[PDB]
């Protein structure tokens, strides 16, 4: 019987969006989104899927099964843009990458795995991430220790705390890593941090599990990979969860993809067999629309180079809406030193609000932005950049 | 690490897939497939879903996520469909119904609902019954006992053994059961002897899980449910897993619903609000594209007008394929009266042959059934029935 069943808490991101779209005030600002809106406050869906979709809306004959692991251009796709085309692991045939419903869905398919065929009981997530990882390892059965990141001081990678930290876990243990744009700090290992935290990894024997998901966002698409490239190169077994919600704009059509990386091809076929049998028992096969989309786009020449271009103007609003947003409030007269905000990659970012300057913020003014203080740069357009700043100067 | 992993077992359907699609001798036939083809032997697109994409595809613009349960307009259609229109499930509040990946994703969310919120521990199968069934559930954690059900003499459906084996079932066990079209029986529990499996139901305090994926396959949309409905009018709480992959033809897209009934509005609101959290926990959201299409063709008069009648056709082609199947085999000189196949409704049945028959079946003509001599009926046309009932006949 239900009738006992104590009620569920709200979500951490989604009882913003009630309260916003409540808030009389038609002058209002939302800052905890988490999705990309443009110089319009418009989440569109990018020309290349639009020409992608009436493409297959032409030529899709039948609506068959895809394989447990989903479609295989999309497959070889993926594998090439996380280790890039003459990668030793794409050549000897040890990745084994499966289409899955979202970056989400990779994870949790990656932790049935997991907690399902090898000892690992805890999984290393960072202070702070994106706080579904939890309740995402959780629910397969493992437990999230926290390892120390961000720098509430000086808004920094806290290096020395994190390896630190890190030291307290065992070899065997899963340790979740950001491969660019840190949700929410916004704050990234640099390429030497990575090598470092890369080669200690090795020696502590520790699992990675790379959540990439803004991949695109921070320099570029080559770029942004060369972490989860370093630690790859280091080691014989990873795991990454790739996400084309963001930089496809694909969001609700749930495209990412789980990649299993073994030391050699019959370990990583033997253990993906494993992979299959996780998703199997959860959905059975992925929705093939938001992945045929992202497959000929990637293998199409012309509509790859539309895409490529519609990412880097959205890398290029956001990384100068992180300028508005600064120097604006310089103007505005803050008495506070906000460049941290141009350092740092991504969509998001640590404004250094208080939970209760957020609250006053709200209430007082229509700015809604995420307990945390996290504030979605995106959400920014030249427009509101003036009153935004303002209510923010007005409550520091 | 993964190298000592040991690989998976082959899935009870998808081997033969391979076998055949390598079975040099072009002549073969595939009965395990378990989705449906037209007389051409191709699974096709239906035009309603066509002419639905082609609106999305003109009218979409965002791609923007969806509510942990996905689309309203999906839901309060899907309700209708299983729970008619003037039903007080659905005027009263008592009923919340979530997107989900297909029929399969929405058993293993009300499996993690179940298996995290209640005491329920264990969930009676059928025997036989789609072997998926154990591998979701045994993944929530829950156990899967097992009811008889099929009568290998008579071929049909043993009632007796079937109460029989309920009652070693305690009061709080969620039983499950198939809404039309049993996979792979066949065989369906008529009008009567589900009420009373229903207020027999109500008296042992079981909890009702239907898996609803073949509606419209038996008799149509409105009869097919009137169990479901019976079972739904004598309980106040009960969970409906709803696939729209069969009869939309959207198999790939992952389509489907997971439906949740409380005794009121404010109840299943309460535990809904946990079958939430298990998603978010899941997935996040559920993929847009299939369930658009669902939505729209069931909300536009027009558009329905037609997917009833295409669904219909279907659901005539094999509701003939079975006479077909029948009366060639008589001519073709069997002795075996297979006229029990007749009686049985949608895409599956067992043709009562050995696992040993369905061997040299395959290895000697080249004919593909699944090792439960189960036969998919929709794999069959006039043009290969007359080769079909000959391999069978020479191998009684
Ligand atoms: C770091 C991180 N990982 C995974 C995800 C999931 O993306 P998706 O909706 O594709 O699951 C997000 C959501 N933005 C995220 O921020
Ligand atoms: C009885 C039963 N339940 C659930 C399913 C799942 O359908 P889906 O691929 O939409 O998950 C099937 C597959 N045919 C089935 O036969
Ligand atoms: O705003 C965020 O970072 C959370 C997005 C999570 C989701 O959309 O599932
Ligand atoms: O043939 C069957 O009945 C199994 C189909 C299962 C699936 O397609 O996930």
């Amino acid at each position: 019987m239900f009738e006992n069943i104590t009620a569920a808490p709200a979500d951490p991101i989604l009882g913003l969006a009630d309260l916003f779209r409540a808030d009389e005030r038609p002058g209002k600002i939302n800052l905890g989104i988490g999705v990309y809106k443009d110089e319009t406050g418009k989440t569109p869906v990018l020309t290349s899927v639009k020409k992608a979709e009436q493409y297959l809306l032409e030529n899709e004959t039948t609506k068959n099964y895809l394989g447990i692991d989903g479609i295989p251009e999309f497959g070889r796709c993926t594998q090439e843009l996380l280790f890039g085309k003459g990668s030793a692991l794409i050549n000897d045939k040890r990745a084994r990458t499966a289409q899955t419903p979202g970056g989400t869905g990779a994870l949790r398919v990656a932790a049935d795995f997991l907690a399902k065929n090898t000892s690992v009981k805890r999984v290393w997530v960072s202070n702070p991430s994106w706080p579904n990882h939890k309740s995402v390892f959780n629910s397969a059965g493992l437990e999230v220790r926290e390892y120390a990141y961000y720098d509430a001081e000086n808004h920094t990678l806290d290096f020395d705390a994190l390896i630190n930290s890190l030291n307290e876990a065992q070899a065997g243990d899963v340790v979740l890593f950001h491969g660019c744009c840190h949700n929410p700090t916004g704050i990234d290992p640099t390429l030497e941090q990575w090598q470092t935290l890369a080669q200690l990894s090795v020696e502590k024997g520790w699992l990675p599990l790379f959540d990439f998901a803004y991949q695109g966002f921070a320099r570029g698409l080559e770029e942004d990979a060369e972490g989860l490239r370093a630690f790859a190169a280091m080691h014989k077994e990873l795991i990454v969860a790739s996400s084309y919600s963001k930089n496809f704009g694909l969001y609700n059509e749930r495209v990412g993809a789980c990649t299993l990386v073994a030391a050699d091809s019959e370990t990583v076929d033997r253990a993906f067999s494993q992979m299959k049998a996780a998703i199997r028992a959860n959905y059975s096969n992925p929705p093939a629309h938001g992945a045929s989309v992202v497959a000929t786009i990637l293998s199409n020449d012309a509509l790859r180079a539309i895409w490529e271009q519609e990412l880097t103007d959205m890398r290029q609003r956001i990384q100068r809406m992180r300028q508005l947003f600064v120097n604006t409030l310089q103007e505005k007269g803050a008495n506070r030193d906000f460049s941290f905000i141009i350092k740092q990659n991504g969509m998001f970012s640590f404004s250094g609000l208080t939970k209760e300057q957020v609250l006053r913020l709200r209430e007082e003014f229509g700015v809604y932005a995420v307990a945390s203080g996290r504030v979605n740069v995106a959400g920014m357009t030249p427009d509101n950049m003036a009153p935004l700043c303002e209510a923010i100067v007005a409550v520091l």
